């Protein structure tokens, strides 16, 4: 694929920075790292199922990926695909589980992460 032309390099240190925050939050209580379930998907061999229900798979490694790659190219079409893999998580899994409500969670945390970010970037 022809490689696409470089984002702004404050829009991708953003990028890059609201992410890391999602990656890195853990519940307050418990010290438990969310994310940890959505680094990595199954293989289509290990869980060919997955692949069958849900048409545009993605995961954190994928997203950081595609930041680097200038797929994105506003933190709108960053938001989009953080919350298709929130979406995709809550299609497979049942509500009341673990990773569906991680999932839900998350994307709370990225529309809080981005919010301080867009903050204090305003100067
Ligand atoms: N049940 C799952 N639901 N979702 C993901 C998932 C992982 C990364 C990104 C999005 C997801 O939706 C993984 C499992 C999973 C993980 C390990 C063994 C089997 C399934």
């Amino acid at each position: 694929a022809e490689k696409l032309s470089p984002n702004p390099p404050n829009l991708t240190k953003k990028m890059k920075k609201i992410v890391d925050a999602v990656i890195k939050y853990k519940d307050s209580s418990s010290g438990r790292q969310l994310s940890e379930v959505f680094i990595q998907l199954p293989s289509r061999k290990e869980l060919p199922e997955y692949y069958e229900l849900i048409r545009k798979p993605v995961d954190f490694k994928k997203i950081k990926e595609r930041i680097r790659n200038h797929k994105y190219r506003s933190l709108n079409d960053l938001e989009k695909d953080v919350m298709l893999l929130c979406q995709n998580a809550q299609t497979f899994n049942l509500e009341g589980s673990l990773i569906y409500e991680d999932s839900i969670v998350l994307q709370s945390v990225f529309t809080s992460v981005r919010q301080k970010i867009e903050k204090e970037d305003d100067s």
